[PDB]
């Protein structure tokens, strides 16, 4: 599913992301934008052989099981498949764990490179929230 910008902001809010660990809603929407372009079925192979999954491009080395990343973990205790459904619950629950891991949203390289210190509130302008 390819979400609308405000449609994603709303689902993210309903799922408790707005200000989770101090990150306002605009940060999460900005990160989703640059990670997947709001497409839940986005996947991307990393050099080390792990794979990134779904709206927030959550990785198979630490966070999910795809059965094809030697030496990896599944700390969110889900199949990586679950990160590609229309339903974002699994992705949100798994992002909550990642963002709590010590580095805040720096765990997402595109957030640090493209959202950090920008006017992230732009990403929720004109949304019914």
């Amino acid at each position: 599913k390819v979400f609308g910008r405000c449609e994603l902001a709303a689902a993210m809010k309903r799922h408790g992301l707005d200000n989770y660990r101090g990150y306002s809603l605009g940060n999460w929407v900005c990160a989703a934008k640059f990670e997947s372009n709001f497409n839940t079925q986005a996947t991307n192979r990393n050099t080390d052989g792990s794979t990134d999954y779904g709206i927030l491009q959550i990785n198979s080395r630490w966070w999910c099981n795809d059965g094809r990343t030697p030496g990896s973990r599944n700390l969110c205790n889900i199949p990586c498949s679950a990160l590609l459904s229309s339903d974002i619950t699994a992705s949100v629950n798994c992002a909550k764990k990642i963002v709590s891991d010590g580095n805040g949203m720096n765990a997402w390289v595109a957030w640090r490179n493209r959202c950090k210190g920008t006017d992230v509130q732009a990403w929720i302008r004109g949304c019914r929230l």
